[PDB]
C-alpha cells in the first residue's frame, strides 16, 4: 500500500499550541486540499502562516484531525507522517555518514536510483568533486556544502522518498536564486503531480496557484481562483494583496440599507449618495464603513453617473499602463487611476461605477459582493 497516493488533505477543527499550558495561535481549524492542488497561503503578519506549516509535520503541540489520503495522523509515526511531506526550505539535517546515506538513510535504494535525482535537482557536480563521489564522507555537520546544497539534498530526499505534500515557508526568501530556480524547476518536474502549499510575502512569485487558503482571525477562508480573491476579498488584508497599485479607500457613513443592498455617502463636502449591490446583513445604519474600488475600475469622466474631479499629482508612465494619481480637494483624498498602455496639474475626472464596489466595516471584513462578475 503506497502512502501517499495523490496528495488529498482533509482539516478538522485544529488546534496548533506552542506549550501544553500556553496560548492557542490557531483556535479551530478545518479546511480540505484536493490531491494536485498549488495553494497560496496568506494571512497578515502574524496570523500563524509558518506555525500551520509547522502543525502540518507535528512540530508542536496539536489538537485534532489532519488526513492525507483517507488517513488519519493519529495511528502513524511521527517521521512515517514526515515523510509524506517535502518541506523547503528547511533546518537541515546533515547526518554522520556519506553522501549515499545522506540522500538514502534507509538504504532502500540502488545507487543508479540515487544518482537519477541527484541530476535531476542538480547534485550531480556537487558530488563529483568529491574524492568518493557517493562514498565521500560528509563531516562537521557538512562544512563542505553550502546552504543551496544541503536545500538541495533535502530536496532530493524528498524525491527519492516520494513525498506528496510539500510545504514551501518562503523559498524565494530564504535560498539562493540559483537553489531557488531549480527548486521550482523540479517542482513542475518531478513533484509535478504534487500538492503544493506555497507561502509567500508577495502574489508576484505566487500566480500561479489553482487555490488559496487565508488566516482570519478565527477561521480560514479559502478562494478557489485567483478571480475569487481580485474580485471577492472577504477582508480589507486580502483587497490590498491583489492588484497594483493597491486598490483605493474611501471613508463613508452608511445612510441607508436594504435586502441586498447598502447605500453609503462620500466624505467630502460634496458628500454624494450611491446604492451598493452589497450583502446588507450586519450593516447598521449610520456605521462608518471604508468603501474600496480598484485604480482598474475606474472609469472616465464621460462615462459614469457618480462623477469626481481633481487636479493630477502624479503621472507615472510605464508602458504597458499608465497610473493617474489624482489630488481630488472635493473628497479631502488622493484617488489613484489606473488604464492599461496627459501631465501633471491639469483637471482630470473619473467615474466611480456602483457595481465594482467593495465595502468594508471598522474591523476590515467585507460585506459580500453580489454582483457576478463573469469568470
Ligand atoms: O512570519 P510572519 O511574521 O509573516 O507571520 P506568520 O507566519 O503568520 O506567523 P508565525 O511565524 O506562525 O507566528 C505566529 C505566532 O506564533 C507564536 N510563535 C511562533 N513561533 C513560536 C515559537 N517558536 C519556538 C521554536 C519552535 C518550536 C516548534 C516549531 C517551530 C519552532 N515559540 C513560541 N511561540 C511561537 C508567536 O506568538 C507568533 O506571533
Amino acid at each position: 500500500d503506497i502512502w501517499p497516493s495523490g496528495g488529498q488533505m482533509t482539516v478538522k477543527d485544529l488546534t496548533a499550541k506552542y506549550t501544553e499550558g500556553g496560548n492557542a495561535i490557531l483556535e479551530n481549524i478545518s479546511f480540505s486540499i484536493s490531491p494536485g492542488q498549488r495553494v497560496g497561503l496568506l494571512g497578515r503578519t502574524g496570523s500563524g502562516k509558518s506555525t500551520l506549516l509547522s502543525a502540518f509535520l507535528r512540530l508542536l503541540n496539536t489538537e485534532g484531525e489532519i488526513q492525507i489520503d483517507g488517513v488519519s495522523w493519529d495511528s502513524i509515526t511521527l517521521e512515517q507522517w514526515r515523510k509524506a511531506f517535502g518541506v523547503i526550505p528547511q533546518k537541515v539535517f546533515i547526518f554522520s555518514g556519506t553522501f549515499r546515506k545522506n540522500l538514502d538513510p534507509n538504504a532502500a535504494h540502488s545507487d543508479q536510483e540515487i544518482w537519477k535525482v541527484a541530476d535531476e535537482v542538480g547534485l550531480r557536480s556537487v558530488i563529483e568533486q568529491f574524492p568518493g563521489k557517493l562514498d565521500f564522507v560528509l563531516v562537521d555537520g557538512g562544512c563542505v556544502l553550502s546552504h543551496g546544497h544541503k536545500q538541495l539534498m533535502c530536496l532530493a530526499r524528498s524525491v527519492l522518498s516520494k513525498a506528496k505534500i510539500l510545504l514551501l515557508d518562503e523559498p524565494s526568501a530564504h535560498l539562493d536564486p540559483v537553489t531557488y530556480q531549480i527548486i521550482r524547476r523540479t517542482l513542475k518536474q518531478a513533484f509535478a503531480d504534487c500538492t503544493v502549499i506555497l507561502c509567500e510575502a508577495r502574489i508576484e512569485a505566487m500566480l500561479e496557484c489553482d487555490q488559496f487558503l487565508v488566516i482570519e482571525e478565527n477561521k480560514v477562508r479559502q478562494y478557489d481562483s485567483i478571480l475569487e480573491l481580485y474580485h471577492y476579498p472577504a477582508d480589507r488584508f486580502v483587497a490590498g494583496f491583489i492588484g497594483s497599485p493597491k486598490m483605493n479607500f474611501l471613508p463613508v457613513k452608511v445612510t441607508a440599507t436594504a435586502i441586498d443592498q447598502v447605500q453609503v455617502e462620500l466624505p467630502m463636502p460634496n458628500r454624494q449618495q450611491v446604492w451598493l449591490p452589497v450583502e446588507s446583513r450586519d450593516v447598521q445604519v449610520g456605521a462608518n464603513m471604508s468603501l474600496g474600488i480598484r485604480p482598474e475600475h475606474l472609469l472616465p469622466s464621460d462615462i459614469a453617473d457618480v462623477i469626481l474631479e481633481g487636479e493630477v499629482q502624479v503621472v507615472e508612465q510605464l508602458g504597458n499602463e499608465t497610473q493617474i494619481h489624482i489630488q481630488i480637494p472635493s473628497i479631502r483624498q488622493n484617488l489613484v487611476y489606473r488604464q492599461n498602455d496627459v501631465e501633471e496639474g491639469a483637471t482630470f475626472a473619473i467615474g466611480l461605477p456602483p457595481e465594482r464596489c467593495h465595502l468594508f466595516r471598522e474591523d476590515g471584513t467585507a460585506c459580500r459582493r453580489l454582483h457576478k462578475e463573469p469568470g
